[PDB]
């Protein structure tokens, strides 16, 4: 299943010959191919090695990027993670993470599962100077990527008013995923002119009321929320507006079936606390909840009817920008082995040379479901 | 675990001696006594022997009540159920599920997972004649408990203005669970003075549109829905309310959490076939959308704020009518052995001479985690 030239990478690192076998069995390591080169996927963890992590060789090797911890109680959340002492905000940007890599004579984009993504890394030019990789071959650049006309989401930031951006959040070290402090990390993002997440400044408990108002801010802009950072990058929590768990509500209703487990609860339980926190009550309370019943029923009902009547499943619309033809191509290729049904729908050539191309994304599985329910199925 | 009589019996049942051992290893099977006498429940599945099953001697077998499927959308989950054969349509009716049965010189009440009900035992003589026991020893009468002064349910139909009452379903045999053709059944209750779910008639696919005003009617008068039955009761079906699906959120929605998986989710499903299938729109479909917002978010708040002051724990307060005062510590044993938190918060004797019991139930579990958040807990 996997070739011993990266199990023997892996026992070098210190991993157990046993737990090598059970991975491999168990397919938790896989291998992959980007333009001709293998490469070691970890598709669970395996000690300190981290999902998403990606093996090369035994130096190039990417940690995968750590899940993010968040609170729904924003002034006991930063009590409990952070007392009194002063943390860094940034903006939680609503896009997709990427790892930036020099591996060879190459630049690679690793989005979070471990793929290389062939978009990002035709695109990545037109955002990061190649200089960075020249003086710091060794670093990792950690971002999200952004906007308007993005390969893997239909929502983005509101100030992208078109094509994708990427936004620095952190830089790690290759092998062992450490990061840079905040202070380090900004002077080298202003040394390289890396884009950056918005950096709202220095704050600490005693300043919990200036961040709700910056939350009713970003929530009136249609932006994501906030993430919440120790000087030293090891204290991290992340806070999401109430905009931003009712429209990913909107978005996923539209499928309803075959998302993550807990998709719609925990956005619901965000919002509840939200409220709660906020003491919102009378018309403006009455308000979120038109809101909710709106974002979960809606789209729910409008897909029921689409499949009511034809053969057409629920789909989404998406465009992407690109240098060359070829890369479209390539995403095609890369949406079938994430067992994606996606094709083709459009193509334009946009006056500054970019192609700007159209993808059509459909659901089966749900439309499935959706429609046997539709036609009758009894179920326990 | 379990005694070699009992394993002797399900033995003679033809079941494995290796399945037994497994069943008794994992707990599928487990010991239970009521007033003394010991009897084996099946907490899972076993070849023909349903969940709920309980095994007092080789005779004395009650079958475990099946589940009965559902449909979300009523036209189209008729003419695949039944096509344009006949089928009966009775009131689905919102209480709990018992079977009563004679067990030696007993009558005795078992709930959905086999448990003898210490109150509905007690009560039972209040609604059905031991008559038909003397005359149908081997039979075993299935129905709904129900009303507003339930031990298991905080709401009811409405038209049970106190105490609560019994409504017989399905009659089926020992140890077989073989049900009574649905006329035979109708006049056994009639013979015996048995108060009935109602039946509403002989429906057929033809007659969707008054079945569609039949639901509407429910709604209004806050009733739970129809089951569908063929006459020889071999094909069954329910079908819920807009009404059964929206307050079962605001119930549940006080509690949030521990709750069954999908709890709130497949009333959403619910509700939104409901509202595709009858093509509402407009102010009726807004109607619809500000419920659903507020049964989710109002009580779950609420609950929020209840919990952020003090030690008090999240807690339903219900009542219930006994004869003796007796059967009252018998029912907090009980629920201690289900593993609830309850206690007696209030007694009052009935200008009939009945007590009647006020309960307290906390949710301890639900409690902690809303209470953790509350506090800042950041996870993942
Ligand atoms: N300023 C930021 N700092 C760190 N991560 C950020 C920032 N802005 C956006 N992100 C993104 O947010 C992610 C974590 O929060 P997010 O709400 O997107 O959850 P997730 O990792 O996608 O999923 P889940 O909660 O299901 O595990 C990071 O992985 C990164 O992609
Ligand atoms: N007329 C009726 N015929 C049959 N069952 C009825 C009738 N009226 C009410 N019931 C009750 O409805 C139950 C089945 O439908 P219900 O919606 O209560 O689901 P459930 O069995 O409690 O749970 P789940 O769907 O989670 O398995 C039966 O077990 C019985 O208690
Ligand atoms: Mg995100
Ligand atoms: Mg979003
Ligand atoms: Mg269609
Ligand atoms: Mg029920
Ligand atoms: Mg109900
Ligand atoms: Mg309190
Ligand atoms: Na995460
Ligand atoms: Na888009
Ligand atoms: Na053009
Ligand atoms: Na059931
Ligand atoms: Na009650
Ligand atoms: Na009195």
């Amino acid at each position: 299943m996997v070739s011993s030239y990266f199990k023997g990478i892996l026992l070098n690192l210190g991993l157990d010959e046993e737990r090598i076998e059970v991975l491999e069995n168990k397919g938790g390591i896989v291998e992959d191919e980007f333009e001709g080169m293998r490469y070691l996927r970890l598709k669970d963890s395996a000690r300190s090695l981290r999902r998403g992590t990606v093996v090369f060789d035994e130096h190039n090797i990417i940690l995968g990027f750590p899940h993010i911890k968040r609170v729904v109680q924003l002034e006991n959340g930063i009590r409990r993670a952070f007392k009194r002492k002063p943390f860094y905000v940034e903006e939680a940007v609503d896009g997709y993470n990427v790892r930036v890599a020099k591996i060879g004579e190459k630049i690679l984009v690793f989005t979070r599962g471990g793929f290389v993504c062939p978009f990002t890394t035709e695109r990545i030019e037109d955002f990061i100077t190649l200089d960075f990789f020249k003086d710091y071959p060794n670093m990792v650049l950690c971002g999200e990527m952004a906007g308007p006309e993005s390969p893997y989401l239909v929502e983005g930031p509101p100030y992208v008013k078109e094509d994708i951006q990427f936004f620095l959040f952190d830089i790690q070290e290759k092998k062992t995923g450490r990061s840079l402090p905040v202070e380090e990390r900004l002077k080298l993002a202003e040394e390289y002119g890396i884009p950056s997440v918005e950096v709202f400044g220095l704050y600490d408990l005693s300043r919990i009321d200036e961040l709700h108002a910056l939350i009713d801010r970003l929530t009136k802009e249609k932006r994501e929320g906030i993430v919440m950072k120790s000087p030293d990058m090891k204290k991290i929590v992340k806070y999401v507006t109430p905009y931003a768990n009712i429209n990913d509500i909107k978005i996923g209703a539209r499928i309803f079936f075959d998302l993550p487990h807990g998709y719609f609860m925990q956005r619901i339980k965000r919002l509840a606390f939200y409220l709660a926190e906020r003491k919102i009550r009378g018309e403006e309370f009455d308000e979120y909840a038109r809101a909710l019943g709106k974002v979960l029923l809606e789209p729910f009902v409008e897909s029921i009817w689409d499949i009511s009547s034809g053969d057409d499943e629920i789909a989404e619309l998406f465009t992407v920008r690109v240098k060359k033809l070829e890369t479209a191509h390539k995403m095609v290729t890369h949406f079938e082995r994430l067992r994606l049904k996606i094709h083709i729908d459009d193509i334009e050539v946009l006056d500054n040379g970019y192609w700007r191309i159209t993808f059509k994304r459909v659901y089966p599985d749900a439309t499935k479901e959706m429609r046997e329910l539709w036609n009758g199925h009894a179920f326990v």
